[PDB]
DNA sequence: GGGTGGGTGGGTGGGT
DNA sequence: GGGTGGGTGGGTGGGT
DNA sequence: GGGTGGGTGGGTGGGT
DNA sequence: GGGTGGGTGGGTGGGT
């Protein structure tokens, strides 16, 4: 996943797809 | 709480302690 | 529930939906 | 963990120790 | 669970 | 959380 | 695995 | 990683 993501946004990157 | 208790009995068992 | 709510307003937020 | 455990009891076997 | 049970009982207890 | 809040709201929601 | 489980639990645990 | 996140998400993902 993209390095900039933090927190919830890391998990949501995979969820959103 | 003991199983045989019902209704207000269940709450009051906790109340009484 | 929204953070600003207090007291009865918290409960009624759920109640009113 | 012991094979018999299921569900919540698997996670909690690690939590207890 | 409901709002006529109350809100200084609390909000990860549930309403989802 | 308390027991003048009620017990067909429930007990896996929690309880000096 | 899912996104109402949460993000100070972590991203080398995975997102078949 | 924690157990107040849930257990029909899984246990070869990891576990002071
Ligand atoms: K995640
Ligand atoms: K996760
Ligand atoms: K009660
Ligand atoms: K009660
Ligand atoms: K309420
Ligand atoms: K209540
Ligand atoms: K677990
Ligand atoms: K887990
Ligand atoms: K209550
Ligand atoms: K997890």
């Amino acid at each position: 996943h993209p390095g900039h993501l933090k927190g919830r946004e890391i998990g949501m990157w995979y969820a959103k797809k």
